[PDB]
Protein backbone atom coordinates (compact mmCIF):
# COMPACT_ATOMS: atom_id res chain seq x y z
CA UNK A 1 0.00 0.00 0.00
CA UNK A 2 1.44 2.94 -0.93
CA UNK A 3 -1.33 5.86 -1.48
CA UNK A 4 -2.96 7.34 1.22
CA UNK A 5 -6.47 9.36 1.48
CA UNK A 6 -6.55 12.22 3.08
CA UNK A 7 -9.96 12.76 4.77
CA UNK A 8 -11.39 15.62 6.75
CA UNK A 9 -13.13 16.27 10.23
CA UNK A 10 -16.65 14.78 8.92
CA UNK A 11 -14.48 11.40 7.25
CA UNK A 12 -14.70 12.58 3.46
CA UNK A 13 -11.85 11.64 1.69
CA UNK A 14 -10.48 15.17 0.21
CA UNK A 15 -7.48 13.74 -1.79
CA UNK A 16 -4.71 11.62 -1.76
CA UNK A 17 -1.19 11.29 -0.43
CA UNK A 18 1.65 8.93 -2.15
CA UNK A 19 4.81 7.15 -0.28
CA UNK A 20 7.70 8.15 -3.11
CA UNK A 21 11.36 7.97 -2.93
CA UNK A 22 11.96 8.24 1.20
CA UNK A 23 9.00 11.26 1.20
CA UNK A 24 4.98 11.29 1.93
CA UNK A 25 4.01 13.66 -0.67
CA UNK A 26 0.51 15.36 -1.30
CA UNK A 27 -0.80 18.46 -2.92
CA UNK A 28 -0.86 21.57 -0.72
CA UNK A 29 -4.62 23.00 -1.07
CA UNK A 30 -6.04 18.90 -0.41
CA UNK A 31 -7.29 19.85 3.12
CA UNK A 32 -7.35 17.02 5.64
CA UNK A 33 -5.45 14.41 7.34
CA UNK A 34 -3.74 11.56 6.08
CA UNK A 35 -5.67 8.33 6.98
CA UNK A 36 -2.62 6.40 8.67
CA UNK A 37 -1.76 6.01 12.09
CA UNK A 38 2.23 6.56 10.64
CA UNK A 39 1.61 9.54 8.64
CA UNK A 40 -1.15 11.28 10.43
CA UNK A 41 1.20 13.54 12.68
CA UNK A 42 4.27 14.38 10.55
CA UNK A 43 6.21 17.32 9.93
CA UNK A 44 4.97 18.66 7.04
CA UNK A 45 7.24 20.96 4.84
CA UNK A 46 5.05 23.13 2.18
CA UNK A 47 5.64 25.02 -1.13
CA UNK A 48 2.84 27.33 -2.40
CA UNK A 49 4.80 27.55 -5.69
CA UNK A 50 4.29 23.90 -6.60
CA UNK A 51 0.88 23.13 -4.60
CA UNK A 52 2.82 20.44 -3.07
CA UNK A 53 3.80 19.37 0.74
CA UNK A 54 6.20 16.64 1.88
CA UNK A 55 7.41 14.56 5.25
CA UNK A 56 10.30 12.45 5.90
CA UNK A 57 8.41 8.82 5.14
CA UNK A 58 8.54 7.16 8.37
CA UNK A 59 10.77 4.23 8.59
CA UNK A 60 8.39 1.74 9.22
CA UNK A 61 7.57 2.05 5.62
CA UNK A 62 10.24 2.68 3.29
CA UNK A 63 10.23 -0.53 1.57
CA UNK A 64 6.48 0.42 0.72
CA UNK A 65 7.17 3.76 -1.44
CA UNK A 66 7.24 4.38 -5.34
CA UNK A 67 9.80 4.55 -7.62
CA UNK A 68 9.59 7.81 -9.76
CA UNK A 69 11.10 8.34 -13.39
CA UNK A 70 11.77 11.46 -15.59
CA UNK A 71 11.30 8.90 -18.28
CA UNK A 72 8.12 10.33 -19.90
CA UNK A 73 8.18 8.80 -23.90
CA UNK A 74 5.15 9.80 -25.80
CA UNK A 75 1.97 7.15 -24.94
CA UNK A 76 -0.13 6.12 -22.42
CA UNK A 77 0.19 5.54 -18.72
CA UNK A 78 -2.11 4.74 -15.76
CA UNK A 79 -3.98 6.09 -13.05
CA UNK A 80 -6.97 4.98 -10.95
CA UNK A 81 -9.75 5.64 -13.00
CA UNK A 82 -8.13 4.81 -16.56
CA UNK A 83 -5.85 5.66 -19.58
CA UNK A 84 -3.77 8.97 -18.96
CA UNK A 85 -2.10 9.93 -22.30
CA UNK A 86 0.86 11.79 -22.66
CA UNK A 87 1.28 14.16 -25.86
CA UNK A 88 2.77 17.62 -26.91
CA UNK A 89 3.75 18.08 -23.17
CA UNK A 90 0.69 17.39 -21.60
CA UNK A 91 -1.19 14.56 -19.82
CA UNK A 92 -4.87 14.05 -20.86
CA UNK A 93 -8.09 12.15 -19.71
CA UNK A 94 -11.31 11.86 -21.05
CA UNK A 95 -13.60 13.99 -19.18
CA UNK A 96 -15.49 13.10 -16.40
CA UNK A 97 -12.95 10.30 -15.70
CA UNK A 98 -11.63 12.68 -13.16
CA UNK A 99 -12.88 14.97 -10.78
CA UNK A 100 -12.79 16.14 -6.98
CA UNK A 101 -11.30 13.96 -4.92
CA UNK A 102 -8.45 12.79 -7.66
CA UNK A 103 -5.91 15.49 -6.05
CA UNK A 104 -2.73 13.46 -4.95
CA UNK A 105 -3.38 9.81 -7.13
CA UNK A 106 -0.43 9.67 -9.06
CA UNK A 107 0.45 8.81 -12.78
CA UNK A 108 1.96 5.38 -13.20
CA UNK A 109 3.82 3.68 -15.96
CA UNK A 110 3.53 0.11 -16.61
CA UNK A 111 6.57 -1.27 -14.72
CA UNK A 112 4.69 1.16 -11.41
CA UNK A 113 6.77 3.76 -11.55
CA UNK A 114 5.48 7.23 -10.85
CA UNK A 115 5.96 9.89 -13.69
CA UNK A 116 3.07 12.25 -12.13
CA UNK A 117 1.49 14.03 -9.36
CA UNK A 118 -2.38 14.80 -10.21
CA UNK A 119 -3.52 18.43 -8.86
CA UNK A 120 -6.64 19.32 -11.11
CA UNK A 121 -7.82 19.71 -14.81
CA UNK A 122 -8.90 21.86 -17.63
CA UNK A 123 -12.29 20.83 -19.00
CA UNK A 124 -11.29 20.65 -22.93
CA UNK A 125 -15.09 19.31 -24.50
CA UNK A 126 -13.76 15.65 -24.70
CA UNK A 127 -10.61 15.61 -22.75
CA UNK A 128 -9.12 17.17 -19.68
CA UNK A 129 -5.59 18.09 -19.55
CA UNK A 130 -4.30 17.39 -15.91
CA UNK A 131 -2.49 19.78 -13.66
CA UNK A 132 0.79 18.02 -12.55
CA UNK A 133 3.60 18.10 -10.67
CA UNK A 134 6.71 16.41 -12.39
CA UNK A 135 10.52 16.69 -11.87
CA UNK A 136 13.23 16.85 -13.68
CA UNK A 137 16.36 14.91 -14.16
CA UNK A 138 18.00 17.68 -11.71
CA UNK A 139 15.51 16.86 -9.09
CA UNK A 140 13.42 19.80 -9.57
CA UNK A 141 9.99 19.96 -9.21
CA UNK A 142 7.87 21.24 -11.79
CA UNK A 143 4.32 22.71 -12.25
CA UNK A 144 2.19 22.01 -14.86
CA UNK A 145 -0.62 24.27 -14.95
CA UNK A 146 -3.75 24.37 -17.96
CA UNK A 147 -5.72 27.39 -18.50
CA UNK A 148 -8.66 27.20 -16.57
CA UNK A 149 -7.42 24.63 -14.42
CA UNK A 150 -9.99 23.01 -11.89
CA UNK A 151 -8.28 21.74 -8.24
CA UNK A 152 -9.56 18.39 -7.30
Amino acid sequence: DRTFAVKNEDGKIMGYAVAMEGKVIKPLHVKGTIDHPALAKLKFTKSSSYDMEFAKLPTEMKSDAFGYTTEHPEGFYNWHHGAVQFSGGRFTIPTGAGGPGDSGRPILDNSGKVVAIVLGGANEGARTALSVVTWNKKGAAIKTTHEDTVEW
